[PDB]
């Protein structure tokens, strides 16, 4: 009988441009590649890994950019009723992030109830559950655009950062699901221009290790990377919806052997990741906007 499966696309840093035509050729190519993937292989939902609207987000919930950069761009019929689950990046927080949360009630497929939140999924016709914790790494660690270094040196509100961290610790300690995923804009590990996010390495990584998280999904660096540590924890970096950056500036800031796949060709149109979860395993497939498949690897069921 048909294998039970939950499928989703994880695209990051897709948020167009504030000048006409409010998209890039890369966003357009990825919206069409995503449509082909959902049409042929299927998607239960799409996960945005932040930087939803370059370069200063939206002003309010009626901002025209919602139509120009998001709705009209991802408009192939095959994407019509695919829910999106959203989190925010640094450029979103240069603007009005409550506007993006409030847009949840304007557009059906846009789901973004709060800066951070938990998603729960059962795989159909199985007892296998999936948990996804959507983080706001900007309020946890600070806006990278607030610093010349562009590395978030500290959060702007101590109570918020502490509150969200206590929330993560609690949720992760009690999460009994078969696969547990954590997502946020900033990378834990990354070999590229931004590199590892010290705040997440020091505060988030230990929790991911203690509670046996399946994978951490992120964007922020504008390319595609798979990383994996000695404990089997996977790092899915998908930040190539709009830009492609071949930098390897931080290659030796990531522990030796972590990097398992990297693609950042400056002339590529970008890409995204395709996650398939069965009772057997979780698979991640990196797909170039050219429709090409670049890399596939598997992560085991937890506890
Ligand atoms: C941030 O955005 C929120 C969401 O739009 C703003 O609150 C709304 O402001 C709009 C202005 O276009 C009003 O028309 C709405 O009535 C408000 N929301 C609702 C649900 O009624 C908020 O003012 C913005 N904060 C800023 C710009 O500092
Ligand atoms: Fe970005
Ligand atoms: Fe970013
Ligand atoms: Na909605």
């Amino acid at each position: 009988t048909p294998t039970p499966i939950l499928r989703f696309v994880a695209v990051g840093d897709w948020g167009g441009v504030p000048n006409a035509p409010f998209h890039t050729a890369r966003e357009m190519a990825n919206a069409k590649a995503i449509a082909t993937t959902v049409k042929t292989l299927g998607a239960d939902f799409i996960l945005s890994l932040g930087d939803n609207f370059y370069f200063t987000g939206v002003h309010d919930a009626k901002d025209k950019r919602f139509q120009e950069t998001f709705e009209d761009v991802f408009s192939d019929p095959s994407l019509r009723n695919v829910p999106w689950h959203v989190l925010a990046g640094n450029h979103d927080h240069l603007g009005n992030v409550s506007a993006q949360i409030a847009y949840s009630k304007i557009s059906k497929r846009w789901n973004f109830p709060s800066p951070y939140y938990r998603l729960r999924f059962k795989i159909p016709r199985s007892n296998v559950s999936v948990a996804i914790f959507m983080l706001d790494t900007v309020t946890l660690c600070g806006n990278s655009d607030d610093f010349v270094s562009q590395q978030p040196e500290r959060p702007r509100n101590l109570a918020l950062a502490r509150t969200q961290l206590a929330w993560i610790k609690k949720q992760l300690a009690a999460a009994k699901e078969d696969y547990v995923l954590v997502a946020g804009h900033y990378p834990v590990w990354s070999i590229a221009e931004h590199g590892p996010t010290h705040c997440l390495v020091k505060q988030l990584l230990p929790l991911l290790t203690t509670h046996k998280v399946t994978a951490y999904l992120c964007g922020h660096d504008h390319n595609l990377q798979y990383l994996q540590d000695e404990n089997g924890l996977g790092f899915v970096l998908s930040g190539a919806g709009n830009f492609m950056d071949p930098s390897k500036k931080h290659l030796r800031k990531v522990p030796n052997g972590y990097l398992r796949f990297h693609f950042g060709a400056e002339n590529s149109l970008g890409g995204f990741a395709y996650v398939e979860i069965t009772p057997k395993e979780m698979s991640v497939t990196y797909i170039e906007a050219s429709g090409k498949s670049l890399f596939k690897t598997k992560l085991p069921r937890r506890a």
